[PDB]
């Protein structure tokens, strides 16, 4: 235990999930490598340590323990070596820019459109449940061959999927505090299963366009597949955080756009500064904040902290995306701030696969929110409270407008 910082011990899980921030400012100060007592691991607070860890080629991944306990094994963020490259080769096809660019209009934006269409003449909305979300889930599930699985389903897997995989929280010995808190991600993956395993027996007799189709097929010989328990935990990967993150950093891009209402005002009035409020948007509150790892190999030192082999390190992307070694005022959400590099989709061989698609998502959406209601405000009789430390975005965006 490190003396100067025997403050960490009195840090709680639900203060770092209602707001990281201030502990995270003095862990960026005090020690960017530090070991926070009721994670029971390592965090990399800084931009220079989360990208040293994340490319270092004396780490690789790790699952957070919580992570483990939800998504068990073979979790593309958690392998390594062959079973990884298999995992990246499975999950690239529809990523691949190129095909991306195929699509990814005539995807989104009836999707948008018909989500606006329920509430656009209404005058208020909340646009986290209402929209953002919403666009995201159809968006991804429509791709993935879950068409049948209704918006208000992957919401819920989602939302089940993130408590339990931030279920962090140790006692004093570092186990568990809150077991019961995984049971309603065993739950959601009971759920899934239920309705995911018909349609794995049925692609994998009748393949399809469906990304998941593809995740059993691509790449193997003639008339096999992938085994269903093989690419599971990589479903449930993408129905947590490529299902939730789209929607969460639209959502975070619209409150920051709304707290300085120039911004918002230039952007509605030339879109085509969209994908640079979102890449903004992205920093200010990063949606997936911290909840992936990486475990050293050998012994090696890190911001002065001599590390046995086998030492994980959660990387705290969002706390880096806050580095006052970087950025000027990073609290503040700023259109005009030059477009520097930022972690938010993560670093190194285990970065973000979905980046291109991700972003493309959450421009189409905003530029039809804009378009269908270029006078939206903020309803500033309601707070905006962001939630979460593993993963962080707005619980609700209440906004009106004049009919
Ligand atoms: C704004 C939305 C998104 C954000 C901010 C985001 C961010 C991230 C971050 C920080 C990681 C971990 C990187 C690391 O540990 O260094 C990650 C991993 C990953 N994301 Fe994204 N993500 C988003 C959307 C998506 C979507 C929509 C997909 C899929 C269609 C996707 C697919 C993946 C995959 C497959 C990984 C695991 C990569 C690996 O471990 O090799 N992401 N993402
Ligand atoms: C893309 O989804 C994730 C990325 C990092 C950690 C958990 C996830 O579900």
């Amino acid at each position: 235990e490190r003396p100067d910082l025997a403050w960490l011990d009195e840090v709680t899980m639900t203060q770092l999930e209602r707001n990281p921030y201030e502990v995270y400012e003095r862990l960026r100060a005090e020690a960017p490598l530090a070991f926070v007592p009721v994670l029971g691991s390592y965090v990399a607070s800084t931009a220079e340590v989360c990208r040293e860890v994340a490319t270092s080629p004396d780490f690789e991944a790790v699952i957070t323990p919580a992570g483990g306990r939800t998504f068990g094994h073979p979790a593309i963020i958690g392998v390594n070596g062959d079973i990884h490259a298999d995992l990246r080769s499975m999950v690239e096809p529809a990523l691949q820019p190129a095909e991306v660019d195929r699509w990814i209009d005539d995807l989104v934006r009836p999707i948008a459109r018909r989500y606006l269409e329920r509430f656009e003449n209404d005058g208020h909305a909340e646009l986290v449940a209402q929209y953002c979300e919403p666009v995201s889930v159809r968006s991804l599930g429509d791709l993935l061959g879950l068409q049948e699985v209704d918006s208000d389903k992957l919401r819920e897997w989602f939302a089940k999927l993130n408590r339990s995989a931030t279920n962090a929280a140790v006692d004093e010995n570092g186990e568990f505090a809150n077991p019961e808190g995984f049971a309603e991600g065993d739950q959601a993956k009971a759920e899934i299963r239920a309705v995911v395993d018909p349609l794995i027996d049925k692609w994998i007799e009748h393949p399809d366009d469906s990304a998941i189709s593809h995740w059993l097929h691509d790449g193997m010989p003639p008339g096999q597949t992938r085994d269903r328990e093989y690419i599971y935990p990589t479903i449930y990967v993408y129905l947590l955080g490529a299902m939730q993150e789209p929607g969460h950093g639209m959502a975070s891009t619209l409150v920051g756009l709304f707290s300085r209402p120039e911004q918002l005002e230039e952007v509605v009035d030339d879109p085509t500064l969209i994908p640079r409020a979102i890449a903004e948007g992205l920093r200010w509150t990063s949606p997936i904040w911290s909840a992936t790892a990486r475990i050293s190999t050998k012994p090696v030192t890190i911001a002065g902290v001599d590390l046995p082999a086998g030492t994980p390190v959660m990387l705290s992307y969002g706390s880096a995306n806050h580095d006052t070694g970087k950025y000027e005022a990073p609290s503040q959400y700023d259109l005009h701030r030059p477009p520097l590099p930022h972690l938010a989709f993560g670093a190194g061989n285990h970065a973000c696969a979905g980046i291109y698609f991700a972003n493309h998502v959450m421009r189409i959406a905003l530029e039809e929110l804009f378009e269908a209601i270029p006078n939206l405000e903020r309803d500033t009789r309601e707070g905006v409270e962001f939630w979460g430390w593993g993963f962080r975005g707005p619980t609700s965006l209440h906004v009106t407008w004049e009919v």
